[PDB]
């Protein structure tokens, strides 16, 4: 019997599908694990690995977060609210990569995408950090169709959690590229409701997260620093069985609590 799973089996019964969820805390290596070798649409949680990646290729290309980019309307897609507003100045690929962490950008994301070689390219980056789960295969929007039983654009929340550890906390980027990664993260907008509510008000937090929306499809993942102590870094993905099942933010918010109460 699994005693330390059952209020994650209890509390996606009550949400009506799946829920995953990976922590680790760096300090001890105690983990939480529930369904968390089990693939789950990554949604726009992918815009933060694809900021590390684009991070990563900056190290040996001088001044490429620097470069500005002079995009057109083309470039523009649903849900681009700081490229649309830039649009008449043109943005960094610093400002780029921050806007597809930090509000989502669609067509932030899709421009960086295009730089890195791809869905591919990015995967490509993904593998060279150790991650063999990971896949991305198509680009915004339609990489958020989360159809129940097909791998395309999917990872692990222990997949996720692992590489989330390499590129914030360990070695995977020279460490001013670390950083910034971490600083975006800390910056995001868009996820008051999911890991951050379910962490102390005075521990710090940088997280990405994901809303597919349909298949009742949403995630999270975050790196948490509790004030005096090692980070902890977790991932907290749900899908759910018919088309119109609704996500819930509530949901991932107790899920991470669960997770945090569940770690030494
Ligand atoms: C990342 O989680 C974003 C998810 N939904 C986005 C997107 O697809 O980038 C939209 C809000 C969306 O409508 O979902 C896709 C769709 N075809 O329905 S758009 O408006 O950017």
């Amino acid at each position: 019997t699994n005693l330390v799973a059952e209020p994650f089996a209890k509390l996606e019964q009550d949400f009506g599908g799946s829920i995953g969820v990976y922590a680790m805390d760096t300090g001890s290596g105690a983990t939480v694990s529930y369904r968390a070798e089990e693939r789950f649409p990554l949604c726009s949680s992918f815009k933060g690995f694809l900021a590390a990646a684009v991070l990563a290729r900056s190290q040996q290309q001088a001044g490429l977060l620097d470069t500005p980019i002079r995009y057109g309307k083309n470039a523009l897609v649903p849900w681009s609210p700081i490229s649309e507003k830039y649009l008449t100045t043109g943005m960094t690929v610093a400002e780029l990569s921050a806007a597809a962490v930090q509000y989502s950008d669609n067509a932030a994301a899709n421009l960086l995408l295009k730089e890195l070689g791809g869905p591919a390219g990015l995967t490509a980056f993904m593998r060279s950090i150790g991650d063999t789960t990971f896949r991305l295969d198509r680009w915004e929007l339609e990489l958020n169709s989360a159809i129940p039983g097909d791998a395309r654009d999917t990872s692990s929340p222990r997949a996720v959690t692992e590489s989330l550890q390499k590129l914030t906390l360990g070695s995977a980027l020279a460490a001013p590229q670390r950083q910034q990664f971490v600083d975006w993260l800390k910056g995001n907008t868009t996820g008051n409701h999911r890991i951050r509510a379910a962490v102390p008000a005075d521990w710090a937090v940088g997280d990405k997260t994901g809303t597919c929306g349909v298949y009742g499809t949403a995630n999270d993942y975050a790196v948490v620093w509790p004030t005096g102590r090692a980070p902890i870094v977790l991932a907290v993905y749900t899908r759910a069985p018919n088309k119109d099942d609704k996500h819930s933010e509530a949901v991932i918010a107790a899920a991470a609590r669960l997770a945090l109460e569940g770690l030494g």
